[PDB]
DNA sequence: CCCCCCTGTCGCCGCCGACGT
DNA sequence: ACGTCGGCGGCGACAGGGGGG
């Protein structure tokens, strides 16, 4: 629960103060290898494929490889090309009905909270919001990496946040081209009918309480047993 | 395109085949570690700390830290005493109203493909889920992990096509643990009506067409130059 | 028939939170 | 208020293996 952020949304002059958070730990347990016959812990070496040497992080360079194989060392100027990354702010764009964002696009999630003493611009803006009834689609900047996003209020009872949930790029989400569907298909009435009945024998009210990963706890409580 | 797996949906009597595709693509670029001293492609070696030797993946053993941190030696038959990843199949769990998920849960999005030359079942199913409005909660598997999914019905154009979209453990949607905003500030009507003004005066309409990262395009133009 | 893409590691940099002045 | 210090986590890249042609 240790922040990763410190900006401020704005649009125009009102850079209200922001404190980004994970909104999705993973409970999955991450291992580590060994060389348990001798009890050594293992590192990675970056090693020379051609002239054979262990080399340190520096020498390496980027490298990209096309079509053909090549090979272009990433420079300064490249970072230097774009200005974006050196602004820590969450520079909103646009404001959209909540409606407009598909959940296609949905990517991450995380919890905006202010900074204390600038609760009351926070608080007016999400009350705002959420009267309205509005998106706020915005631009981010986390570690030097630009990803679009939407701003959407959403009310928890005793308390409403406004969250941030990062999109993809709209010319990302691929589009279903599968012929096979496309065939004319012909079902009798009578047929249609039957499977309302097959479904509704099992229809349901969603809760989340119930799933749980068995084998996330099967594995905790195995690992518990072995010590 | 290439599919990731091929399977079929389950659930008691029923079943239809299905052939999962990835829905999102990323075009971002991939690189390569070389060096300049000899522009060769960088290797990786797997190197003991005790033993000081390189040791084969074969000869790796896996292992875990715990709080302490004492290593612990597992053992792959102990750990695959669970036989339900082994099911290559989508086994539905229950039918539930689509407007029930709310977008914290989604994690990836699938496309289906009906496999066998026939694909009257798969559309039959996507026709009843369409008409009375249903997900299909389902114990999706892939890789030897099993991952929660959602099934859900969207038409593209041409076809009506169904997805399966992959859903985190609600045990994992963290909480807002926050005792900053429960406080009540005193706020007064006329702060609301400029409110309103200002964010009213800048809403618009989503037009994605025009949203694309200038980065990448920046990226792509200066290695096309290079 | 296959070569692509999940999945898991590793190492790294960058960033936050508390202690002390 | 301001300066130090240790720790935590995105993420870029590789390796392995499966299941797709």
């Amino acid at each position: 629960m240790r922040a990763i952020w410190t900006g401020s949304i704005a649009f125009g002059l009102v850079n209200v103060p922001v404190k980004v958070y994970s909104a999705t730990a993973d409970h999955d347990i991450r291992f580590h290898q060994v060389h348990a016959k001798d009890n050594g812990r293992i590192r990675y070496k970056r090693v020379c494929e051609a002239c054979g040497e262990v080399v340190d992080y520096r020498d390496l360079a980027r490298a990209y490889e096309s079509g053909d194989g090549q090979m272009v060392a990433i420079t300064d100027d490249d970072i230097a090309s774009l200005p974006e990354e050196r602004s820590r702010e969450i520079e909103v764009l646009e404001f959209v009905p909540a409606a407009d964002v598909d959940p296609m696009m949905f990517d991450r999630s995380y919890f905006l909270e202010p900074d204390s003493k600038s609760s009351k611009s926070y608080v007016l803006l999400a009350k705002t919001l959420a009267e309205t009834d509005r998106m706020a689609i915005v631009h981010f900047t986390l570690r030097n990496k630009t990803r679009l996003a939407a701003l959407r209020v959403k009310d928890f009872g005793k308390r409403e946040v406004m969250m941030v949930h990062t999109l993809l790029w709209p010319d990302e989400i691929r589009d279903p081209d599968f012929p096979v569907l496309d065939q004319k298909v012909e079902i009798k009435p009578a047929e249609l009918k039957m499977a309302g009945q097959v479904v509704d024998s099992m229809a349901d009210d969603f809760n989340p309480d119930r799933y749980h990963d068995t084998y996330q706890e099967q594995l905790q409580e195995l690992i518990d047993t072995k010590l």
